[PDB]
């Protein structure tokens, strides 16, 4: 197999601007078999990681243009593990993971968008966000309640959060997403989409192999029982902030190595619209490369 049946699944997950988004009902969250099976899939993935690694090489050598990649998911969706595998391949020297936490003292006294500014990829790297300002409009907009204590949101009464107050961010985060790409950065977004059946499987296999045990937080709990309100959160985002130029794309998550196909694959299908080559050895430098093989050879 190839990428044919796939590309076209691809064009799909993308979110076109402006378009609505009933998460339910039209994106699934695992892979229809009768496109590709994990054998097909996991050969597939191995060359994407190749290709990935390559493209990779060849922007931090050209030195033009830097690549933002946000993951947003719910918990247990496969960030890390997306995220660790798309890296393996990859040369550490040009890629960069920040995975956004709680905010800092220091983090709240700037607003929202200051940690994530500071943490930006420079020309020729690769920033990778685990978690990103998305979450501003996500967790926050389930729990207003924190943007009280966020001495920089200016909300000091609930009341005043409303439709109006999550335009206006939106606004704001296309607003910075659209200058860093007027400025050398291609941003890609990804939205890993599990579904509560899926994410139930996963968060008792946690809970009971003890390798994972320790690790399990049961406040991981407190926010699925909030899954009506984040899907709320989620499709909204979803609609006003994929742009042409800042996409976002849904991934179903339910399948690893098939959330790890699609994102590597759209990824390189991004990236090679820019066209990037290795430099060119120039005849005035081949004649320096030779002078010096041939020094190295007539050595004592
Ligand atoms: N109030 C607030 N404001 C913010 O600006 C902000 N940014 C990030 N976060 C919170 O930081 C927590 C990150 O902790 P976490 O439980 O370690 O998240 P993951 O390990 O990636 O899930 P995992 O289960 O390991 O997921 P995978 O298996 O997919 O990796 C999340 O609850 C986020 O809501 C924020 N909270």
């Amino acid at each position: 197999t190839d990428f044919s049946k796939l590309s076209k699944y691809v064009e799909t997950l993308r979110v076109k601007p402006k378009q609505s988004i009933d998460l339910k009902k039209d994106f699934d969250t695992d892979y229809d078999h009768k496109m590709l099976t994990k054998e097909e899939g996991e050969e597939l993935l191995n060359l994407g990681i190749s290709k990935l690694s390559e493209i990779q090489e060849k922007l931090y050598a050209s030195g033009t243009k830097s690549v933002l990649i946000v993951f947003q998911a719910m918990d247990a969706a496969g960030k890390d593990g997306t995220v660790k595998h798309i890296m393996t391949g990859l040369n550490p020297q040009g890629v960069k993971v920040t995975s956004f936490k709680v905010p800092s003292k220091i983090e709240l006294s700037h607003d929202y968008l200051w940690r994530h500014y500071v943490a930006l990829p420079a020309t020729g790297e690769i920033g990778i966000f685990n978690r990103s300002h998305y979450e501003n409009v996500l967790v926050t907009r389930v729990h207003p309640e924190y943007l009280l204590s966020e001495q920089t949101s200016g909300v000091t009464a609930i009341e005043q959060v409303n439709q109006k107050f999550w335009d206006k961010r939106f606004q704001q985060i296309n607003n910075f997403e659209q200058h860093i790409s007027e400025n050398g950065t291609i941003v890609l977004k990804f939205f890993l989409h599990v579904s509560k059946k899926e994410q139930k499987k996963r968060f008792i296999e946690r809970i009971e192999l003890d390798t994972k045990n320790w690790k399990f937080s049961t406040g991981d709990l407190k926010e699925r029982a909030h899954w009506k309100d984040y899907r709320n959160a989620y499709e909204d985002m979803l609609a006003n902030t994929s742009t042409k130029q800042a996409p976002w794309f849904v991934i179903p998550a339910d399948d690893k190595w098939f959330t790890r196909l699609l994102i590597a694959e759209i990824i390189c299908t991004e990236l090679e619209k820019l066209n990037l080559t290795f430099p060119t050895v120039s005849l005035e430098q081949k004649a320096e490369l030779e002078k010096a093989k041939a020094e190295l050879v007539a050595e004592k």
